[PDB]
This record gives structure tokens, sequence and C-alpha cells, in this order.
């Protein structure tokens, strides 16, 4: 318990470049602790005292340590840490590790190189965290946080690209780089058992979840492509789009200006090309695919639960949960009311940043309003404005995202979660809320609040001059925004993931920090961090939200996500294998709070899709016209039809503007202009007021919302009730295990 | 394992009337087995052989048996069964019973009359079920089912009304009859710990759940009475009801006949008294109470979960679940596809009975249509018809309920569930489905399908002549039906529960089957049955459905349920204590599938209340008129108001009937009659067609449904997320137990 003897067999050796064993080679390296001591104000002496005390306690606990001087930096010292068989057995009895038994699985010790390097490293890390050094001080995490130990990490088997020089060593890292984690193997299956063996249950479960997600996205994308091709082949029969394109009918419709000044009365001809591709995106194919996706999200969740149960059986992810140690930062600072006030203050700051991104969205709105005029003066101008606004909003969101990552780390540090699990949960909720708002605010605005509250040309709604939507609807604009944001986020995240660790390693090599041992080689790598796969999970959950929430706009979102996931598996695996220092294996029976987040997103997706179809799409007005306003009571046709829809939907407007300006007279010489609304024509007893057609349409929209929501929720409940969360084969295997044992 | 020696100390004694011990009095009675053997075709010999083998096996296992001849029936033999201390200890080690420890609680045996009579009986019953007698035969349940043993049951402490003759015996039954299970103690608290000690965890958890349910109903009823009194005090300001009552305005409205023949054109005056009491039942008070109940159901569920966790800690309801034995009926008969086909056939039969009760509802509809004419020819006739139909439907439902109980037992016997738990689950789902349909079909019809599809007087909707609703709405009729069904079911169930066991015991005494011992006294009692509190749970769940689903009609449903529960606690406790043979204690950590049923009812209640308020109540039309049709654009009043609502809502009808009969001319000499619909007046370009007012009203109804459902579901989610399911005190106690142990 005191610093008496530390660091035996202190001897420098680098002749063996690829070896995970000690100088004698009898016992392997389970951990590496990196420090430096030769080079003020007594701090060096204090750190030396504390480190010597910790090393003495470690050796007293039974571990074997051997330190070598770095061949490059004379001040760096690497301490290789190995655990004897007796220590491994006793600390595997302390924490109930399941081992192969004659391949049955059971508790602390079984009957049967016996411990894999991953579990050896896990046991050694548990010992390092438990052993005290000193008031009381707990373990190695506090030493690392205090700068006493520069690093502490396990070792990789070998170089990822080259086979290990040692022949008895199975080059698992090389195999995982060759048959995995490499674009050359982009098509092969994932060796989930092997990657679990090499990295741990957390990484294994993440990669299994990603693979299952890709598998389900394959089915969703196939069905979406089927619906999209149905809509594409029915393009020749778009009655309303053909009518818009027709100069005889759509050409004679003079739409009123959108802005007050310097915007001409424009004919509907300029909307022909956009209408052609819009008819594909708002059709019965997209409606059927929205219903199918409502079913498919439930299928995805249920089958992931079944796969998770299967993996819980096969990998034994359920271990006894020992009391989680308090974080060193929390324990350094140690009333309850004050900490509650601090939590409320942190939440206030987070909602302040949410208000900031909302203000950014409002700024984008103002940019659209200001730039439409210059686009018109100088590929219709409205489409160009929409595309440019989408690009600018995407860039602004991406720029804000990194700053929010930094300040979210700052905020979660300012508040004090005692355990790493509490830190992870708080960061999860905070980060997910901000990412949700930032990445979905513009899409939600385009879907639900763009063009909905504008009024008629007389007495328009001012904020100033709220955005008016296109006569065909804003579903095309929403689809463009979704494509831009989703594809750009995917590409940008992949580029950042590939480059940032690689660039950091390259600059580390350039700073000169030839033959070098394994501990040095792995030390010259970027640490993954205390969080781990948090950002990978967050990215995948954001992609899932994009796929599910706005699937009613275009059916190709599952296909885009499928391509993104096929690339994502390989990029994540490659960076984890090559560019990052090895992490201590953990145990995880699920994905964490991300699964409740996905369940909430699944519940919200039904409402979002129903409201998208009802409000942002013109399908309900078209159906209402076809079934009720082409018949004799309100129309002239003998049978149900869609012709005349454009002429009978748009409302007339004689030029009589309220003086509460009248810019139409200054902007043109025309007398009657048509606007996309369902108000009464001029000369009516109640002119410019909502009419029977408007109320019929809105009643149909609300009835569709109610019917779709209730039917889809009922079907989801029935499917969840019908599908058992545990597979029959897994049940049989569990019963066999219980019977044998 | 063979019948060699059975039934030691076979000696008849009845001198001690109140004693739970053997003839020597040293060891107590843990069980009683009743049989008879002296009195064909060799069956008596076969049963004698099997019973002797079972008794020999019982004695070999360590139990002590002593049989006495019945003092009344010479053929009846009672076998008292006692377990020695060693047998109790070994079979308490086999199944991990938690015992007091120095009062901490822990596993099979602790350090400290030691076993309560309840747990002694539970251990002895476990032994009886496990011991084999014989192909292989399992235990005592098969013998009882086969008629070998006439009965097998534990004993009560004493007579419920008289203190036990023995002085060392704590008369727990007498105490539980004096301070509980008695109307004289209708106001006192429930000794939950004492009743759990005497009966078991199942009975204890049921009574605790009932008490908590009553406690929450108290709050719900107080709030409902507040809202009801608000509506009652605002009765003097009901503008529309006062207008209806006014002969100057409501008296001049001539409503068209409802039936085709022999129904007069009737003035709205006859609706004045019903409108007066309807204004109380459809108001903002009832709306606010519906929202409050939406919150209150979530509060109820969350706090019941917290109370359940507290009881799990305090009573140790979580025991190790040994493998449940197969039912004797299932094991007597022992492919999978055939049994699946049988299950589908049984489900088809159940849905057939559901169709039968639906046909009964249709018959009630036909009865109303046929009897309104005779009521009019011979307390307005429509109200009299509604009340009589409610009474008849209630009687028919009650008559069908018992027959369905019998045939549901038959169906669950026809299908083969291997375990009693599977039997309980299947019977639960089947019985709950039928009870739901039977008790809610008429209410759902009145709420959602009565008067909704009738058309206008020209071209009315025929099935024939679907029921037309009152001008004020059918919320009053729904409230009357709810009051009738709920109160009648409560009274009828209480009367049946009180009388049926008591009547059976009385007729058993009358059939002569004076001083008698404890085993005979308890044998002359009605057995509870293998199900137990299944019907009590079902009754309470049906009452909960009545309270929650239709709470938007009248706010006094929680008060009625509160009175019913205050009576129900005492009646259930009294019958369980006095009229029923004692049951073996069980262990239960919750109420079972009834909790998922309650969660489903809670989810459905939001939709049901929103749709009730929107469709069956006139609040939405009144609000729409006030805010949009009393203003100059559609009305003449300068400010928002409600006057003129009756005259401006009802639609006119000139007498021009389609010849697709024309009975109006034969039934009266009038020319213009007003009907409750929002169609255009005669002479309009599109007359007798839905108008802008109708579409505005329906759009408002659907918007209200959407807004209310989404807001209430969001609030329920937030409340469930905010409330932790485990109380802080229970968490502290669990942490203290973990720290000490
Ligand atoms: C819960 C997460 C998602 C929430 C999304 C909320 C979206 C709300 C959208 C909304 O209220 O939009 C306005 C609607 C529909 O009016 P539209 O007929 O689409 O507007 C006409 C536009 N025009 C003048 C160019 C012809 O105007 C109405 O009359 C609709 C009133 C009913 C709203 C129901 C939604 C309430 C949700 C809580
Ligand atoms: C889920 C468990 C509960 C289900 C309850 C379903 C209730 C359906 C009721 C229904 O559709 O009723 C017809 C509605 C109401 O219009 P009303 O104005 O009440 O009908 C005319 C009545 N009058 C001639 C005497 C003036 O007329 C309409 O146009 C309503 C159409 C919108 C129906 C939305 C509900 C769909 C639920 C799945
Ligand atoms: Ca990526
Ligand atoms: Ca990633
Ligand atoms: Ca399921
Ligand atoms: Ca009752
Ligand atoms: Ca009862
Ligand atoms: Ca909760």
């Amino acid at each position: 318990n005191q610093q008496d003897f530390r660091t035996p067999e202190f001897e420098e050796f680098n002749g063996k470049p690829d070896s995970l064993f000690f100088t004698d080679g009898q016992r392997r390296i389970d951990f590496i602790l990196v420090y430096e001591d030769e080079s003020k104000k007594g701090t060096n002496e204090k750190q030396k005292r504390k480190r010597q005390a910790y090393e003495s306690n470690l050796i007293c606990h039974g571990l074997q340590l051997e330190a070598t001087r770095s061949v490059s930096d004379d001040k760096l010292v690497f301490v290789k840490v190995h655990a004897p068989w007796e220590v491994l057995c006793t600390y595997a009895e302390i924490m109930h590790i399941k081992l192969p038994l004659k391949f049955e699985k059971s508790r602390m010790n079984d009957f049967y190189s016996f411990f894999n390097p991953a579990t050896r490293s896990r046991i050694v890390y548990f010992i390092l965290s438990r052993v005290k050094y000193q008031v009381n001080k707990f373990g190695i995490n506090r030493l690392v946080s205090s700068g006493i130990y520069k690093a502490a990490f396990p070792l990789h088997d070998c170089r990822f690209n080259y086979e290990s020089e040692d022949i008895s060593c199975p080059s698992e890292r090389y195999l995982l780089y060759r048959e995995w984690a490499h674009p050359r193997s982009i098509y092969k299956k994932q060796p989930l058992d092997l990657i679990r063996k090499y990295y741990g249950e957390k990484i294994g479960i993440y990669f299994a979840w990603l693979g299952y997600y890709t598998q389900m996205l394959l089915l969703a994308a196939v069905v979406g492509v089927a619906c999209f091709l149905y809509g594409y082949l029915d393009q020749d029969n778009c009655t309303w789009s053909k009518e818009v394109c027709d100069p005889d009918i759509g050409g004679q419709i003079l739409m009123c200006p959108q802005c007050d000044r310097l915007c001409p009365f424009w004919r509907l001809n300029i909307t022909c090309e956009s209408s052609k591709k819009l008819c594909i995106f708002d059709s019965f194919g997209t409606l059927i695919f929205a219903v199918f996706m409502g079913v498919w999200v439930t299928l995805f969740l249920e089958f992931w639960k079944r796969r998770q149960a299967e993996l819980e059986y096969e990998w034994d992810t359920v271990e006894l949960q020992q009391e989680e140690q308090a974080r060193p930062e929390y324990e350094a600072q140690c009333t309850t009311c004050g900490k509650c006030i601090r939590v409320t203050l942190c939440a206030s700051a987070v909602f302040f940043w949410i208000l900031l991104i909302i203000a950014s969205v409002i700024g984008i709105i103002v940019y659209r309003l200001s730039v439409f005029i210059v686009f018109s003066t100088t590929l219709t101008p409205q489409m160009a404005t929409s595309i440019t606004a989408s690009i600018i909003s995407f860039i602004i969101i991406m720029i804000l995202n990194t700053i929010y990552e930094k300040v979210a780390i700052m905020i979660t540090n300012f508040e004090l979660p005692r355990t790493q699990t509490d830190y992870e949960n708080s960061l999860t909720m905070k980060m997910f809320l901000f990412q949700f708002v930032a990445y979905y605010s513009s899409c939600f605005y385009i879907a639900f609040f763009k063009g909905k509250f504008v009024g008629y040309p007389g007495d328009p709604v001012y904020l100033y001059r709220s955005e008016e939507c296109d006569p065909g609807g804003c579903l095309l604009e929403l689809t463009t925004q979704l494509t831009i944001i989703m594809g750009g986020k995917a590409i940008w995240n992949n580029i950042q993931e590939v480059l940032l660790p690689w660039v950091m390693n390259l600059i580390g090599r350039y700073k000169r920090v030839k033959i070098t041992p394994r501990w040095e080689q792995d030390y010259h790598l970027q640490p993954m961090g205390k969080l781990g796969l948090f950002y990978e999970y967050l990215e995948m959950i954001i992609q899932f939200g994009f796929v599910t929430l706005f699937v009613a706009s275009f059916p190709l979102a599952p296909l885009l996500a499928l391509v993104n996931n096929i690339l994502e598996i390989r990029v994540d695996a490659w960076k984890l294998t090559t560019q990052f220092r090895r992490m201590v294996p953990e145990k995880a029976q699920d994905i964490g709070a991300w699964q409740p987040i996905m369940q909430g997103i699944a519940i919200l997706a039904v409402v979002t899709n129903a409201m998208i179809i009802a409000f942002t799409s013109d399908m309900i007005p078209r159906l209402v016209y076809y079934w009720s306003f082409s018949i004799p009571p309100y129309g002239d046709h003998t049978y149900y039809t869609m012709d005349g829809y454009i002429n009978n939907t748009l409302s007339v407007f004689n030029i009589t503007d309220f003086k509460n300006e009248n810019p139409y007279i200054g902007l043109g010489n025309y007398t009657l202009c048509r606007y996309r609304d369902f108000r009464n024509p001029p000369g009516h007893p109640q002119e410019y007021k909502h009419n029977i057609y408007y109320w019929h349409v809105i009643a149909a929209k609300l009835a569709f919302i109610i019917v779709m929501e209730h039917i889809i929720y009922s079907v989801k409940f029935f499917i969840s009730y019908a599908i058992p969360d545990v597979s029959k084969i897994t049940k049989s295997k569990i019963k066999r295990e219980k019977y044998l044992t």
C-alpha cells in the first residue's frame, strides 16, 4: 500500500517488432501504461511519488509489470502489464465471466489460451480501475485524467496490412482488415463473431445492429423502388400535370405575383417541368409506400428485438452488473438543490441553442424572400431559390453541428453526472434533441408551415409577406430539401470519419512522434475516447429519422440510406481497425437509450407521414375534386374525372388591393389573376372568403389524417402482439441449456 | 412407492369442536383430505387401491396423516395432514421461501410458530402436488379430478362470528370478520398485511389493488362532482336550452315525424325538460372533466405501478418460479397442427357468440323502432322508449352473460391449455372480449351510430328507417343507458355475490349434509374453485372500462363507481371470509393480464372520449355557430352570441317526398317541417344537400378530434416519462436491504 518496490525487470528492448509478449516471451502483454518523468515547481516529484505508489500497489495485487524506454522519445516510458493465471482466475470469479464448458456456457470458471486477449484485457482493466493508490483515491482513470499516466490501453495483434512476424499469434487484426473493414470486401458478410472476439460486445452489437438495419433497408428500398417505378410509368397519364403543361389550358392561367415588388404576373407554363416530376412524387404509389413503411417500421423493431434476444443467448451479453464507479471529474468536486438548479440552468442553455437554430431557420426564410427577386430578375427562379436555400441551410446546419458538439461536451462537463452511464444518458438526450431540431426544422417548416398561412392577394399575411407555395404543392420542394440534407450529411460525415483520424495520425507521424515495438505503434494512434460509438449511433438514428419521418415525400429515401449504410459499415470498420487505438472490450445487451429513441421516432412517424400526405400533398384536393366536383351538382362532366381540375381549383382575383400599397397595378397591367386558394370569386356575395369546396377539402384532409393514423396504429399494435419478441430457435436453445444444466 | 401401510392412528374423535391440532394436540393440521370408500363394477376397489397407494407414498415422504370418521355421514372419512419441522425445512429449502431474519427478509431459512399456517399449508400443498402414486401419475390434483378424493383443502382458524374455544390460537378469521369483511366496518382501513397473512399474496394484492382503485376513484369523483356542479349552477344561462323551452322560439319549430307511419309533426316544446338536463351533461365542465380524466387514467396507472413495486418489496411477492405442472385434463389426453386448427375453431366459435350479441343489439334497435309508435299513441314518448330499451337491453345482456360464462368454461375445456396459467390467460382474453362487446355494444351504438346515417326526410336511409336522434343530441340517451347498465350491473353482481354462496350453503345445511369439528365445518362450505378472483378482476375491469371509456357523457360515473367499490370491498371480503372454503395461499407480483387489459383500455379511452365529445355531443356545432355564424358574414348579430342558434341550425323541408310512399301528407296537413340536419333549404339551387355550415361543422369536429387526441397523448407520454415507477422510499429500503445483506 506504499511505494517500496516498483517496476521490476526495467529493461529496454525493441529487437522484436511484432510481439505481444514480454522480454522473455513467456507471458503476454495485457495492458500498456505510458508516462514520462525525467522532465516543474515540484509537480514532477509529486507525480513521481503518486505513480510509484500506484505501481507498488499494482505489483502487490499480483500483476506483473515491466517498463521500457521509448526508442524515439527518451522521456517516454512504456509499462507492459500482464496478469498471472491465478490472478485471472480469482478476478474472473469476482466478476462472473462465462466460459466455454464441455460448447455450453456458464459462470466464473468452467472445464477446459483459455482466456482470449480481449477478456484478459477486460480483467486487467477491471483490476487497474479497482486498485487504490491515494483522503482516498480510486483507480487508474483518475491518474490518467490527472496527467500522471499519459496513456493506458490494450494492444493490437499486429499491423492491419501485414501478417504478424510471430507465427503462433493469430493475426486477428489482419484478418479483420482483409475480410472486413476494407472496400475490397464491401460485398461480403460481416464476421460478427470474429469482430466480437477481437473488440468486444459493444462493438459487436453495434455492427450487428448496423447489418440488420442494412438488411431491412434493402427490403424497404426494393418496395420503394417498386412504388416509384409505378408512379414513373403512370407519368403519361397525369391528367392534371398534362393540363398544366398544355399551353391551351395551363398557359392561360395567370398567377398573381408572390412578392410585393418586382415580381411579374406569371403563367402556369413555367411550372410544367416541375409538375411532370411532381406527379411521380405525390401519387397513390407514394401513399401505398407510406402505409407499407408504417408497417415496415414495426417489422423492423420487432425483428431487431428478436435478433437482440438471439445475440443475448449466443454471445452471453447479460453479465452481473457490478456497481459502476463514479467519474473522476464528479468525485473531484463531490447540495442537492444547488445541483438541481445547475441542471435546470444547463437545460435552459440547451433550449437557448435550440432557439438559436430556429432563428437560423427564420433567417433562411428571409434569405429566400430576399433572393427570389434577384433570381427572377437575373430552372425556374422559384426552383433555383429553393435549391440554393436548401444548400445554404445544409451548410449552416453542418457548421453549427460541430460547434454544438463542442458546447454539448462543455455543458455535460458543467453539470456533474456521477457515473459514465449518467453522462452518456444526459449527453444522449441533449445531443439527440439538438440534432433532431437542427436537421428536421427546415423539413418540418416546408412540410407544415410553408404557404399554409398566407391569405389571399388582398390583405396578405405579414410577419413580412410569408412564403407562398407553388400551385402544384410544396412536396417537390420538401423532397429536394430531404435529398440535399440527407445526401450531404451522409457524404460529409463519411468524409470527416475517413479523414480526421487519418489526418491526425499523419500529422503525428510528420511531427516525428525506423523499427518500433507494438506499444509504441499503438501509442502513435488516436484514442477512440470515453464515449465510443456514441456518434455512430447518433448518425444512424438521425438517418433512421430521415428515412421514416418524411417517407411520404419520396420513396427513394430507403435506397439512399441503403447506399449510405453499405458505405458506412466499411468506413466505420476500417477506421476502427486502422486509425484508432484499441478499446477495452465491454458488455452490452442492447443499443441503449437509442432504442427508446427509435421507438419514439416510430410512433411519431405515423403522425408525420399522415400529416405530410394530408397537408403538404395535393392528393386530397385532387381526390375530392375527382369524386365530388366533377359531377353535375358542382361540375359539368357526366362521370368522375380529373380534367378541368386546374381551372376549377384556382381562385380568381380582381385587382382591388387594400390600402392598409396596391403594388399589382405598378407591377403589371392585368386585371384578373388566379391564386392557389379555395376562396370565392370576385362578385360573390361573400367574395374572397373560404367556400364549400375549401371546407370539403379540409374536412377530407382531417378525415384522412384520423383514418390513416387510427388504422396504422391498430395494424402496428396487432403486428406487435402477433410477433413474439423471442425466436422459437432461441427459446429451444435456452430450454436445452436449462435442461442440461 | 407401494401401498403397504396407510393412515396411522385411524381414530374417530369430535369432542373438541374448535381445534386445529391432532388428537394428541401436539401437532397442528396443515391439510384435510375428504374421501369415501364403503360404497360399483370394481370402481370402488380401483379407487381404494389408488388412494391407499397415494397415502402410503405420502407417509413415506415424511408427512403425518390421521383419519377420522364423519359424525354425520358414516361413509365420509377426513384425513388430517401435518408436516414435521424437518419436512417443512427441507421443502422450504427446495422452493426458496423468504423468512424473517434479525425484520429483514431472505431465502430458504433464516435465524428466528416459525412458519405461519398459510405458508405451512402452501408447503404441504406443494408436497401433495409433487408426490406421485401411479405409465406415471403426478399428484393430488389428478386424484381430486378423478373422484378418488372428494376434497382437499386447508382449515380456517375458527368460526368467523365466534371467538375460538382454544385460547392459544389467534382467531385471525374472527379478527378479519370483526375489523373487516363486515358492513359495520365499511369505513375502516383494510388490514392488508393481516389479510395477506391469513389468505395469501393473490388475495392480498387483489384487495390492495381494489383499495387503491377506490382511493383514486375518490379523487376522480370529487373532480367530477365539481364539474357537474359547475354545469348545474350554469343551468340558468343555457341560451340554447332556454330558447328551446321558450314557446315563442322553440315552440314554433315544427319537427318532422321520425317514423314513416303514425307519427305526428311534433313541436320542440316537448324537448324542453330534456334540454334542461342535457345542458348540464354537454358543457365545458364535461369537456374539462374529460381532459382531466385523460390525465387521471395515466396518474392511476403510474401510481399503481409505484404501489405494486412497494408491495413487491414489502411482501416479497417475487419468488423463484418453479416449473408449472401440466393440468390433469391436458395430461389425460396429451399433433401441433391439429391443436392449432382446434384453437382457430374455438376462436371462430367465440366470434360467433360475439356476432350473436351484435344481433341482439340489432334486435333492440328494431324493438325501439316498433315500440316508439305505440308509446306515442298511448315523460316524452322518445324518452320513455329510450328508458324501456335501456332496461330491456340490460336484462338481455345480464341473461346472456351467465350462459356465456358456462359456454366459455365449455370452450376453454374443449381447447387444451397445458398449464393453469395458459388456461387463465385464454379464459381471460375470451371472457374479456365477450364482456367488452356485450356491455359496450349498445353504448357504442348510441354514441357513434345512432342518428348519424339517416339522410333527410326525402330519401331516408333504410336498413328500415334507421333511428333518428333528438334535436338536442343523443348524449342524454347515452348517459341514461350508461347509468342504467352500470348501476344495474353493480347491484345485480353484488346481489348474486351475496346470495349464491350463501344460498348454496343454506341448501347444503337443509339437505342435512349437532357439535361438529373444524374439518367438517369447513367441508360444509362452497369451494372457491380453481380460478379464484378471476371474476372479481373481470368485474372491476369492466367497471373501469365504464368509468374511462364513456366519461365524456356524464361526470358522475367515477362517483357511481366509488359507491360500488366501497360496497364491493366489503361484499367480496365478507363472502371470502364466511361463505367460502379456504384457499391455498399463492404468490403474485401483479394482477396479471388484467394490467395489459387496463393499459389497452386507457389507450382506447382517449379516442373514445374525443369521438364522443365531437360526434355525440352538440358542443362543436354550438361553438362553431357562436364563433362563425352569429357574425355579420353569416348572421345578423354584431358580436359573437348564441341566440338564434335553434332557428338557424335546423334545416327546412317542404313536403316533396320521393316516390322511390309520401307518408307525410297522410300523417299531417302541414307544409314546412324542420329537421336536425345542416342541408340547404328548399328552393336553393342545390336543395337538400350538405352546405358550407355542415362542412364547417364536420371540419371543426375532425380538427377537435385530432387536436384533443394528440395533446392528450403527448401529455400522457410526458407524465409517464416524468413519474418514476419506483418510489423513493422503496428505493431507499431496497438499498438498505442490499447494504445490510
Ligand atoms: C404533432 C407533430 C406534427 C404537427 C404538425 C402540425 C401541422 C399543422 C398544419 C396546419 O395547421 O396547416 C394549416 C391547415 C391546412 O390549411 P390548407 O388548406 O393546407 O391551407 C391553405 C393554403 N393556401 C392558402 C395556399 C391555399 O389549416 C387548417 O385548417 C388545419 C387545422 C387543423 C390542424 C390539425 C393539426 C394539429 C396538430 C397538433
Ligand atoms: C375507434 C373506435 C371508435 C370508432 C367510432 C367511429 C364513429 C364514426 C361516426 C361517423 O362517421 O359518423 C358520421 C359523421 C358525423 O356527421 P354528423 O353531422 O353527425 O352526421 C349527420 C347526422 N345528422 C343527419 C343527424 C345531422 O359523418 C362524417 O362525415 C364523419 C366522417 C369521419 C369519420 C372519422 C372516424 C374514423 C374512425 C376510424
Ligand atoms: Ca458516416
Ligand atoms: Ca459511423
Ligand atoms: Ca411483439
Ligand atoms: Ca360485486
Ligand atoms: Ca367482486
Ligand atoms: Ca413512469
